[PDB]
């Protein structure tokens, strides 16, 4: 209780601005999540014991794959500690608890293969979730490590502050199936300039969580170049496995998906960054104004991109 946890003077520095990059020690990766856990939300929100155990049966249960695995969940959650602490009063204590939760389990368990791959290989996942088919699955898992003996961190929860939280995690969840961003921006920019957007509609809120699930998701784009670039590797390293997974299926894959068509990346991430990061970033600072950087550095990192195509790197 009076044991906090400290990091190094550089990351003590560099964890609070939105561009930090974790590192490659895994074993400092649950001391960075709990180190955010007790800035964000307070040393008195979860036992230290069960916080621990929950931490490492999450780690326990993300898998082996190039993008989607253990150091991506840790990032995500930290880009949200970002946002949490450049907003610190707009957010209840109980959605600064659930939302770091939600975005360490938002991928619990992913195979490295898109929805569709899991409905054209006819995949069970298909046959019980219809749609956000891994992002349902992810929000179980979560509910799975929480009732596992000596895990329930929220045990200290009233019977409907349980079902708050919960219902916090799942929406949030769901929300990082990238499908779902494209209508929920549309609305969230329509209520921002017609001045209806209200923060005490908790449907507003709903959609506004759901945003900046989509905007802690998508935080490679928002990072120092050498980061971007070398995640970008990871991501299509995925996409390209599908892709061959689809031609053993019978399928032309997605030119995305096709390694045939890695000459063609720089382009792909200029439609990216127009398409969703500039838009997902424009309309999270309209609506919180704090988290300008998000911006700014996904702007940069779309002029990063302009500058390969003109072989200027
Ligand atoms: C979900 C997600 N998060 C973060 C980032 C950075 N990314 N980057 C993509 C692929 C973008 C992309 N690459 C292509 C393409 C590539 C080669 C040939 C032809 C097309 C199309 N598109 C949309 N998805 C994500
Ligand atoms: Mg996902
Ligand atoms: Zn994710």
């Amino acid at each position: 209780g009076l044991m906090q946890f400290t990091l190094p003077v550089r990351l003590c520095k560099e964890i609070e601005l939105f561009h930090f990059d974790i590192g490659p020690f895994e074993n400092m990766w649950p001391g960075i999540f709990v180190y955010m856990v007790h800035r964000s939300c307070g040393t008195s929100c979860f036992e230290l014991e069960k916080l621990c155990r929950f931490i490492m049966s999450v780690k326990k249960n993300y898998r082996r794959v190039p993008y989607h695995n253990w150091k991506h969940a840790v990032t995500v959650a930290h880009c949200m500690y970002a946002i949490l602490q450049n907003n610190h009063t707009l957010f209840t204590d109980l959605e600064r608890k659930g939302l770091l939760i939600a975005c360490l389990c938002h991928d619990l368990d992913h195979r490295g293969f898109s929805n569709s791959y899991l409905q054209k290989f006819d995949h069970p996942l298909a046959a019980l979730y219809s749609t956000s088919t891994m992002e349902q699955h992810h929000f179980s898992q979560t509910v799975s490590i929480l009732q596992l003996e000596g895990h329930n961190i929220f045990s200290t929860l009233s019977s409907s502050e349980y079902e708050q939280v919960l219902e916090i995690i799942r929406k949030a969840i769901i929300a990082t199936d990238l499908a779902l961003y494209f209508g929920n921006r549309k609305q969230l920019e329509e209520m921002y300039q017609t001045g209806s957007l209200n923060l005490n509609n908790q449907s507003h809120r709903d959609r506004v969580i759901g945003l900046m699930m989509t905007a802690c998701d998508l935080c490679s784009v928002t990072k120092l170049w050498p980061v971007t670039k070398l995640t970008a590797n990871d991501i299509y390293a995925e996409f390209w496995a599908e892709g061959d997974e689809m031609k053993k299926l019978g399928i032309q894959p997605i030119p995305m998906m096709d390694r045939d068509k890695k000459d063609e990346v720089p382009q792909g991430q200029l439609g990216f960054y127009n398409a969703v990061a500039i838009p997902c970033y424009t309309t999270l600072t309209q609506i919180l104004p704090p988290t300008e950087p998000l911006l700014k550095a996904c702007r940069d990192n779309l002029s990063q991109w302009e500058k390969v195509i003109r072989g200027e790197e």
